[PDB]
């Protein structure tokens, strides 16, 4: 099964050449790819039919393609287009040429206070986008925050990602295991939209302090810290800071605070905010 040099679709029949590997994730092996007719860049996926064999797969896939396909924000990795042949699925996605936030976390450790807010508030803008729009992301993580050239946070991948229809709506049953998992899940007590604050309160941690709050080498241990609300912010940390994660990390998921009530944050109007941020942020921290 070779992945054919042109990607042609039948159905809107833009001729796609497969350029540069960008790199590969569980089925998936993702492409640069560029519209032979406009010369416009993309990321192409391309997935291999006998990876979505179960019919289960493919509701999955589907349902996480609908989701994506409804999504126009500037803080959100565009979702342009899927398409097949006997072999493969196609997915055409807003490129990111500056990986996720997990590299410049692996490289950086400890990012600058103001790298996070920046960060942050580009993330929790997208975040906002989604909740308005009733779409629970529930798996957020630095893997997801992509970036690209102009170092703009773009949030990705919507597989666990759901839609609420109703007011006051509580979720139960999940299908896959996020990376940073609100307590309430973990407890199957019943979830919505606090999840996705829980996720960001673990990526602010992150960012600030250099290693996840629940981090451990044991994974039965993991979800142990999580369930009893176990972890410490270092002393070093800003009180401002300190006082947000430790609200966006609440036990009580009404106690936590909603996505617009954390732009208005102290952490965001006190402190320096750069609006922009160097492409060099990925190894060295800003001069
Ligand atoms: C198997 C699968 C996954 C999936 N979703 C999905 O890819 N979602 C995304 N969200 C954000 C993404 C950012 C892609 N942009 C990039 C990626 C990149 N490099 C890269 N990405 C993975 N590996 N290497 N380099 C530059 N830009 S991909 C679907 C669909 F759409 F069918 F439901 O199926």
């Amino acid at each position: 099964k070779e992945i054919p040099d042109v990607l042609v679709d039948p159905r809107t029949m833009k001729r796609y050449m497969r350029g540069r590997f960008l790199g590969k994730g569980g089925f998936a092996k993702c492409y640069e790819i560029t519209d032979m007719d406009t010369k416009e860049v993309f990321a192409g996926k391309v997935v291999p039919k006998s990876m979505l064999l179960k019919p289960h797969q493919k509701e999955k896939m589907s349902t996480e393609i609908a989701i994506h396909k409804s999504l126009d924000n500037p803080h959100v990795v565009g979702f342009h287009g899927f398409f097949e042949d006997d072999d493969f699925v196609y997915v055409v996605l807003e490129i990111c040429r500056r990986r996720s936030l997990l590299e410049l976390h692996k490289r950086r450790k400890a990012v600058t206070e103001p790298e996070a807010r920046y960060f942050m508030r580009q993330t929790i803008q997208g975040v906002q986008y989604l909740h308005n729009n009733r779409v629970i992301h529930r798996d957020l993580k630095l893997g997801n925050l992509f970036l690209n050239d102009d170092m703009d946070v773009k949030i990705g991948d919507f597989g666990l990602a759901t839609k609420i229809e109703f007011d006051g709506e509580r979720k139960k049953d999940l299908c896959g295991t996020p990376n940073y998992i609100a307590p309430e899940v973990l407890c199957k007590k019943g979830h919505s939209f606090e999840v996705d604050i829980w996720s960001l309160g673990c990526i602010l941690y992150t960012l600030l302090v250099g290693k996840p709050p629940f981090e451990t080498s044991c994974l039965k241990e993991t979800y142990i810290r999580i369930k009893k609300n176990e972890y410490s912010v270092p002393r070093h940390i800003n009180p401002v800071a300190s006082a947000l994660i430790r609200r966006m990390l609440h036990a009580d998921p009404t106690l936590r605070p909603s996505v617009a009530e954390l732009l208005t944050d102290e952490f965001f109007t006190s402190g320096y905010a750069p609006m922009r941020l160097p492409t060099s942020c990925l190894t060295v921290p800003p001069r």
